[PDB]
């Protein structure tokens, strides 16, 4: 149907169709006559499978003869979402996949949309992983993912009279036709346990087992037949375990909770003894692989030429000294040449300043769990701070500053000080990030050694978050500048000869009102909601916290309902504001936004004199197969995080490579989109990072703010009195609360740019023409953003591996 | 390359081939250079279970169209064994398979090794479950086994330091290519609760919902194109469930604990709350499949037309106050008219008479788990006591012994006592049995209704007890009456008139020899041990009970090494004596009888006097496919339960069928294969029934036996003196003390006659040709015991269906 889908040829459509009817039948056990959607889901799943199994057998075999550098990217998280339609677009088969079902009377894109989420993953540091692997294989790298299986993935968010509600998220329920089991490769972790000294080393006894068993996903490149592994790890009870006896098998379940359940906090710490097994249990396994492979090519010189291991946060970093572990204990090197292999093998990335995001893991739960991994960490932080004090003679408050070990009530381990001191390399994920770790939380280190300290700014894939998203957008651009920019994402810039192009323009504009009205059925169908197409559609989609401030959105939101009520005959440019994300299952604050948000909804959408020019809706579920919908129709972009607080952000890249225009701080990598763009085509307001310094120095005053603004001073009147809840007048205190007293983001000292900058969105909304040409100019200059990009930069900068656009061999 | 395991055609090996490597490419993911002996068994199965789909689906289809009347077998244990040669022997597909395998240059032996049993049963019970299952396709009946798929099966037995330890029998670990997952027929059961008394109708609710989810598994009829269905139910947390929440996720175990594993207690009751749970769920999911099914043909009437159910046992006897709830509660139908349905529809398989081994469930944990079952037992109980009342005026007694309440300490439901009032059918597994039942335990039953009393002889099939595991004894059978005996075996009569046949006697022991062979290699390969060949292989195989006297065989075995010491040049007969079974982990005396068994062995095996003239082996982990393996080698069957203990016996028919003689008491079926093979051809010895009953009046005196038979005075004061355990003297006292003064049993009372049978064993097997005829009259007097007759009797007698030999389209 469409260009950029691939083609449709005669002995490909024939060979699906008899592939599928061959899947119905021997693998389903099924006939046309009892065959539900799902059974034609699943027959179709793997008659696409099939097209994976040549590629991935010959790319492993090439990594065999070749021995090139193996890149393992360690990540307690990997939000992948669904894998079909990724799988046809790098395989250049969605054409032909379309065209077989259609023939056999059945709608792929309904078939689609019954693959549960692979929802490995909380947000956008799991996104970002899946994300890396995509472009890693389309850059022909030999890299491996390595995780954990989780059995319950993020749960599944509805919303009960405006209050989430979680349900586990069953996603392996009917099977997962993505993975392959491989119970053959499957290694012992250890833990608990004391440990001896011996006349010749030390030794770690009495441990208890648990299995860790791989399961293997492919990872297919865009379109150069090089197919990539994931690695995921499933905890199993050894046979015999605990071994009355009924309840020695019914105990197995203590070992293989191990994998169970993924923590929904995204960017909070929780000292909890399961995760820590978690971090342990991937980072033990994954490591023996690690060795296994470089063996099967003694001279451990030669590890860091021959294997690059990427630490995702500090989530694996117990990496570092469970290769310490293994190098000195078990293969008997020397301290310092094991630890000289440790810091040219391991590279960390971090993703947040948040000091409640930063672990640091109390020294009574390692010593019971990992004895002998925190006498190595012990011996780390002696030799560390032996440097130290040799460079910096004197300086004492120094020391207890840069010591891995944290005093206090509880002793902690900071696991963050580990990574700096056990890698060769040290980035942040956009510019003023990993300036702010130069110059701040990571000053000292700096200092020490400036050479460890990068930056690599984040991307998305153009794959999944253009060419499958928005088939439309990815056609009318490839007739213009022809398909090479979808693996070259600098292209692009060849649409900047457009922006005055009469057809172009229509087109572009065409594309996004085409989009709209998709997501407008979509909300109707399976939510009974009914929104105005014609609105803007303003939207804020991401994890509710408090940093990333919805508050502040909801402020904007009920600011525009009072100006209405004030003058209600007056003309607005027509909104539909959308807001959707998951709140961390103990985060009460982040609860509350939600119930406000749905509250806000509650009086906005049902006063008759507001009609249809202001509509809030809370976005239920948000998720990777969300996003994929709701970001293609997108007119407006909020990236409103409190400057200095967003680490990098990637949905806000999404946004912008699908036609929507951005409002935001200069924060993470929208300082970085703006200076892409132009400052001109962009929405920036709002305290700068020097201005929140200030503000700091001075003390955030919230009353000034109330005292000064009467629109703000009316909006916290109502919350307070009830106008938002009037069967409860008090649900809201704690959030009024909150921002009068205790708003660590200051929300009330963006207020008055927020506004003022919001109604300069709806003025350029008016003129439909200058709307879309800045949208031209945006998605122009969004090439930089590409996960192609970033992940080159890994490679030549850190990782020490070129990377290659070839074919391999079909 | 022998005749029986079907054709091996041009084009069929051809096409075995390339199936078998596109599995092993497209399947399992690796080439020849790679995989390992696991792989190679997986792409055959797979190969194979392709063959059973296109009749899988026609079968069921042909039941849809027909309408038949509907079998359903209810049963906590199925115990299967292994898959993939039933399956090639079934579909004709043997020396096909192993001619492709033999050109892809495998050993399709090797291969079948690889395969994990299925062990879903204890023992005698679970295995006739899979018997029936097979004789039912094999007679073209549309038949449903229904059970519980077990995450794990009877536990693996390991031997250390002479003691069993129990593993985990985690036979999933690789995944199972026979079954199917069905998780679209997923049904709700429910548990705990409260019932509310309504103006229409009693209701249970305030339940806790646990998930059935079914796994279908094909039941391949011998060569009759019909393939049955066998569902098992796997347990699953409903996903709201317990839904802090990391908590809530794991507690998800406590529902999916149901289906985790099964009990290992053959012929015991523990009334534990875990497997009540366990005999719920199976006849909640089951029930509700059935009257869907029904329904997707209001009639209730009909109902018994068009199915019958059968409990295996008391364990499904939840079926009758469930159907019972269903009718009334749900479907609004009179109690009078659903109790009709119920009877008519339900029938009853005693297998046991021991008193420990009858199911009583406390009355206190049906009330909390299954409040509404326990009113409706309740008003079952009423209701048939007055119909005793009515029938025996005045009879006091006679009312609380056939009361389905037993009254006590703790008041408890008898469960088969309700089997008998809901069933229109009870019977018992071999003639006396079934005699026994008539005249003691339910003699108050059978004075009630006589018309519900009925024998049906168990049986075995004759694919998997004799094709299967001993093809060279089938093959010389079919050179001689040809292969219609496999499904029709009666026709092993027609041998009788080869008795006095030289070339026919030759190739009986010929076979024997051959499978000795094959066993005395298999003992050194996998278990390092040397037998002698030409030894008598004397051989006591099943589950380790005081009932089945493998005491008794002891001591015959310290007899015989007793007489050798004391007369060490004087010829014996040599014998290689093995004894091998499971004991339940919580039966203490089992566990102390095989210590003594290989305490005994290891004094004979390594004492230079007795030489290669007695071994004795504890053969380890006995299971189904090490049946398959020692019966076929066998040279004498130990059939030695007390008279009255056995109710039937199945191992005795395997024996019997594959070419050993039997030395047995008159117990159970033990009795009608000495009156079909005739008594000169069987070595009987023992008490009878009514010579155990005469003891018992005047009182079992183990002493007089001690005091008046020296040989046995000797054994006592060996075992208690220290002899078979010189480090720890008093190792046995417990054994001692048991047989002296607490044997229920009556070990001493046959003890003389015993020995004295065996001796004539011993005077037979001089003479070679002589001991072949005996064996030729027993095989071909074995057809009474094929499963094939017994499911025709059930089917004819109880359910109301006609057999049927004929062929569904290819
Ligand atoms: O179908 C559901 C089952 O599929 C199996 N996969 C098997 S047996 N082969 N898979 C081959 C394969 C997987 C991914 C590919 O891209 C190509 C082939 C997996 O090992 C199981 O974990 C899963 O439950
Ligand atoms: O391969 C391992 C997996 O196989 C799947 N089976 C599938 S996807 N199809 N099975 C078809 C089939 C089964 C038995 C037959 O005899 C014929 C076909 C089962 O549903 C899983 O429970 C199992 O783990
Ligand atoms: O670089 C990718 C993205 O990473 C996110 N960080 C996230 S989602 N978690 N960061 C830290 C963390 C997460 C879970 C924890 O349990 C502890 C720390 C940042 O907040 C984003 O700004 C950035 O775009
Ligand atoms: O009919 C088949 C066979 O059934 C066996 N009975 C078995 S193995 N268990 N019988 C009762 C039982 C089993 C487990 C329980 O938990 C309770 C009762 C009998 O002991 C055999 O003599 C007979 O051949």
């Amino acid at each position: 149907q469409i260009s950029v889908r691939g083609l449709a040829g005669v002995e490909n459509v024939t060979e699906l169709k008899k592939n599928f009817n061959r899947h119905l039948h021997f693998t389903l056990v099924k006939d046309r006559n009892v065959a539900t959607p799902r059974d034609y889901y699943f027959a179709l799943a793997h008659t696409v499978r099939d097209h994976l199994v040549g590629r991935w057998i010959r790319t492993q075999q090439h990594y065999y003869e070749k021995d090139p550098k193996r890149i393992y990217y360690l990540s307690l998280e990997f939000y992948m979402g669904r894998t079909l339609q990724n799988t046809m677009v790098n395989l250049a088969l969605e054409n032909a996949c379309d065209e077989a079902t259609y023939q056999l009377g059945l709608d792929m894109e309904e078939l689609e949309e019954i693959e549960e989420d692979a929802g490995l993953g909380n947000g956008g540091l799991g996104r970002l992983a899946a994300c890396f692997l995509d472009s890693m294989a389309t850059l022909g790298l030999a890299a491996y993912g390595y995780g954990i299986r989780y059995e319950f993935g993020i749960f599944n968010q509805k919303i009960c009279g405006g209050w989430q509600m979680e349900e586990a998220d069953d996603w392996l329920r009917y099977g997962n036709p993505w993975e392959k089991a491989r119970p053959e490769f499957t290694l012992p972790v250890h833990f608990y346990g004391r440990v001896e000294h011996t006349s010749q080393g030390a030794k770690w006894v009495d441990t208890q087992v648990v299995l860790a068993m791989p399961y293997d996903t492919p990872v297919p490149g865009y379109r150069n037949n090089v197919v990539n592994t994931m690695r995921l790890w499933s905890a199993k009870a050894p046979n015999d375990f605990n071994l009355g006896y009924i309840q020695a098998v019914l105990d197995r379940n203590l070992a293989e909770n191990i994998s169970r359940v993924l923590y929904p906090n995204d960017n909070f710490f929780e000292g909890k003894e399961l995760r820590l097994k978690q971090e342990y249990f991937v980072v033990a396994a994954t490591l023996q692989d690690i060795i296994r492979r470089f063996k099967s090519s003694t001279n451990f010189d030669a590890f860091p030429d021959k294997v690059a291991i990427q630490l995702n946060d500090t989530h694996p970093s117990l990496a570092i000294p469970e290769l310490m572990r293994v190098l000195v204990d078990l293969e008997r090197l020397d301290w310092d040449k094991a630890w000289e292999v440790t810091v040219k093998t391991c590279a960390y990335t971090n993703h947040t300043v948040l000091p409640e995001a930063l672990e640091r893991w109390p020294v009574h739960l390692l010593e019971t769990l990992l004895p002998r991994h925190l006498q190595i960490i012990y011996e780390i932080n002696q030799r560390f701070l032996n440097r130290v004090a040799a460079a910096f003679p004197g300086d004492v408050d120094r020391l207890r500053r840069m010591s891995l070990v944290e005093e206090g009530a509880v002793k902690r381990i900071n696991m963050a000080h580990l990574c700096i001191a056990g890698s060769h390399a040290v980035n942040g994920v956009a510019r003023i990030h990993s300036e702010i770790l130069k110059k701040t939380i990571f000053k000292d280190f700096y200092e020490l050694e400036p050479h460890k300290f990068q930056n690599k700014t984040n991307g998305i894939t153009p794959r999944r978050w253009l060419v499958l998203c928005n088939p439309g957008l990815a056609e009318i651009i490839a007739e213009r500048i022809g398909e090479e920019y979808i693996s070259d994402l600098d292209q692009l810039r060849k649409l900047l000869s457009y922006v005055d192009d009469e057809a172009f323009i229509r087109d572009v504009a065409k594309v996004k009102q085409e989009n709209k009205l998709k997501f407008a059925a979509y909300l109707e169908r399976e939510y009974k909601v009914h929104i105005n197409p014609n609105s803007l559609f303003d939207v804020q989609v991401k994890r509710i916290h408090e940093y990333k401030r919805q508050l502040l959105n909801c402020l904007h939101v009920i600011t525009l309902y009072n100006r209405i009520k004030k003058e209600p005959n007056k003309f607005v440019v027509p909104r539909t504001v959308m807001i959707g994300g998951k709140a961390a299952p103990g985060y009460h604050m982040a609860k509350m936004i939600i119930k406000l948000i749905t509250a806000i909804g509650d009086v906005v959408n049902h006063d008759p004199v507001v009609g249809d020019r202001l509509r809030v809706i809370f976005l239920e579920n948000y998720r990777v197969s969300l996003a994929e919908k709701v970001i293609p129709a997108a007119d407006l972009s909020e990236q409103i995080s409190t400057a200095g607080t967003e680490a990098s952000g990637t949905g806000n890249m999404k946004f912008m490579l699908n036609g929507a225009l951005t409002i935001g701080t200069m924060d993470g990598a929208n300082v970085e989109m703006a200076e892409e763009a132009g400052e001109e085509n962009f929405f920036i307001f709002g305290m700068r990072v020097e201005d929140v310094d200030r503000l700091d120095q001075r003390g955030y005053n919230a009353q000034e703010y109330y005292d000064r603004i009467p629109e703000l001073r009316q909006i916290i009147e109502q919350l307070s009195s009830g106008f938002f809840s009037p069967k409860q007048p008090d649900l809201f205190k704690d959030i009024v609360n909150m921002l009068m007293h205790h708003d660590r983001f200051k929300v009330f000292a963006d207020y008055e740019e927020y506004v003022k900058c919001q109604e300069r969105v709806s003025a350029l909304y008016k003129n439909p023409r200058e709307w879309t040409r800045m949208v031209i100019r945006n998605i122009a200059t969004s090439g930089k953003f590409s996960s192609d990009r970033t992940i080159a930069q890994y490679a030549r900068e850190i990782w020490g591996v070129e990377p290659s656009r070839q074919r391999l061999p079909a």
